[PDB]
């Protein structure tokens, strides 16, 4: 079963890594990309104690698996078939739905109407790219005819994972910045400053 | 390009379709040891022609191994059923099992036979099936591989194509050898009635 899924005789991770470097050089800028977008929820996440507040503790729970993907697209990291890509999606995507319900009960008790909408498509957006990451990962690396060779490419299933993770980053830096505004218009969820 | 399938679903390029579109290039080289596995294949074809399958568990045994072989050939062209290396291993395994039934009838025929020169044919052909079986196994196993050339990773079945093809072609040649030195030795004094 571990054979159903080796794409041309090898294991998923393996080919990332021996994609050429032209590919490489491509998926590397997506991960400098999202290395911005770690940096806004490590700056973030720093101003709050995560004690008594899990949106915090999914918030950087949520970023660390999606970092083993992001090495992943390098041929790095602990992930090293289909379905371990598949399965951290799987963790993100329920932590995502914890931090979605902890967002819709602040959301809930908060009076402030703009606060309030704000808060709620925020949480769509986790919700989206909590999908867009599970789809995508379930993407392999093709292989292409291309001047009488078969050639492998990853660059396009790598780059739309590392998109969708950028975006997941994104959209979790908005729901902790809405999440401790629609606090303070009111608590299972503490906003102690660090 | 490879086609796409349901695997295990979601959408990927099996092995089988992998050799399907291998470049021609490759496939020539592959062909051409396809065809020297078909005159072998023939020369069994002729053999067990000429018998009757009742209580003949050798020509039956010998009928299935040539279909399971078969199987794996058209697997390099990606055709027939198998479609992952788990399915070529798992038919070099169902291979080396009729092997191991084939050789256990053929040693008892052997040990039966007064004429000693027949004997010692009919064993060392016997010898060729254990030593094919056990080959055809080793190269089921064989993957593709990726080279990293011209900027591309560039993908080549050849050299387990061949590999698992010439495999065959000496377990085929063994296994028709076979039935015509069990039939010579039982001559000497599992039925061999024809038509
Ligand atoms: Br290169
Ligand atoms: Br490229
Ligand atoms: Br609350
Ligand atoms: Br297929
Ligand atoms: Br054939």
């Amino acid at each position: 079963t571990e054979d159903d899924q080796l794409i041309a005789g090898q294991s998923a991770r393996a080919i990332m890594a021996q994609l050429p470097q032209e590919q490489k050089a491509k998926i590397a800028e997506q991960v400098a990309s999202f290395q911005e977008e770690k940096s806004k929820l490590d700056a973030e996440v720093s101003k709050w104690d995560d004690s008594g507040n899990d949106i915090i503790v999914l918030a950087k729970q949520m970023c660390m698996i999606m970092m083993e993907m992001t090495d992943f697209t390098r041929g790095k990291g602990p992930l090293k078939n289909t379905s371990d890509v598949i399965s951290a999606a799987k963790k993100i995507a329920e932590a995502g739905s914890r931090m979605d319900k902890l967002g819709r009960t602040i959301a809930d008790h908060c009076p402030d109407s703009a606060c309030k909408q704000d808060l709620l498509a925020y949480l769509q957006r986790i919700a989206l790219y909590c999908h867009q990451l599970n789809i995508c990962s379930k993407v392999k690396a093709e292989v292409q005819n291309l001047g009488g060779e078969l050639v492998v490419s990853g660059v396009d299933s790598a780059m739309s994972l590392i998109q969708a993770a950028k975006n997941l980053m994104n959209a979790v830096v908005q729901t902790v910045k809405a999440s401790y505004v629609a606090s303070t218009k009111y608590p299972a969820v503490s906003w102690k400053m660090k």
